[PDB]
Protein backbone atom coordinates (compact mmCIF):
# COMPACT_ATOMS: atom_id res chain seq x y z
CA UNK A 1 0.00 0.00 0.00
CA UNK A 2 1.25 3.56 0.39
CA UNK A 3 4.18 4.62 2.45
CA UNK A 4 3.51 8.19 3.93
CA UNK A 5 5.64 10.54 2.36
CA UNK A 6 7.80 7.57 1.18
CA UNK A 7 8.35 6.08 4.99
CA UNK A 8 6.73 3.74 7.27
CA UNK A 9 5.24 5.13 10.22
CA UNK A 10 5.43 3.43 13.67
CA UNK A 11 2.81 2.44 15.79
CA UNK A 12 2.76 6.01 17.37
CA UNK A 13 2.66 7.99 14.69
CA UNK A 14 -0.30 9.06 12.37
CA UNK A 15 0.02 9.72 8.67
CA UNK A 16 -0.89 13.26 8.25
CA UNK A 17 -0.82 15.56 5.21
CA UNK A 18 1.86 13.24 3.80
CA UNK A 19 4.10 13.55 6.64
CA UNK A 20 4.40 10.58 9.74
CA UNK A 21 3.88 12.71 13.16
CA UNK A 22 3.09 11.41 16.65
CA UNK A 23 -0.30 10.91 17.30
CA UNK A 24 -2.03 12.73 20.20
CA UNK A 25 -0.56 12.10 23.56
CA UNK A 26 -3.06 10.94 26.40
CA UNK A 27 -1.60 9.05 29.04
CA UNK A 28 -2.70 8.75 32.82
CA UNK A 29 0.37 7.83 34.84
CA UNK A 30 2.53 10.74 36.58
CA UNK A 31 5.88 10.41 36.40
CA UNK A 32 8.68 12.47 38.30
CA UNK A 33 10.66 13.52 34.80
CA UNK A 34 7.55 13.06 33.07
CA UNK A 35 6.96 10.68 29.64
CA UNK A 36 9.48 8.42 27.86
CA UNK A 37 10.08 9.40 24.35
CA UNK A 38 10.83 7.09 21.51
CA UNK A 39 13.56 7.57 18.67
CA UNK A 40 11.01 10.05 16.97
CA UNK A 41 9.76 11.96 20.00
CA UNK A 42 6.63 9.95 20.45
CA UNK A 43 5.61 9.50 23.96
CA UNK A 44 3.50 6.08 22.85
CA UNK A 45 3.23 3.32 24.87
CA UNK A 46 3.08 5.63 28.07
CA UNK A 47 6.30 4.51 30.52
CA UNK A 48 7.68 7.34 32.85
CA UNK A 49 10.81 8.88 31.54
CA UNK A 50 14.64 7.82 33.31
CA UNK A 51 15.47 11.19 33.38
Amino acid sequence: GNTCGGETCSAAQVCLKGKCVCNEVHCRIRCKYGLKKDENGCEYPCSCAKA
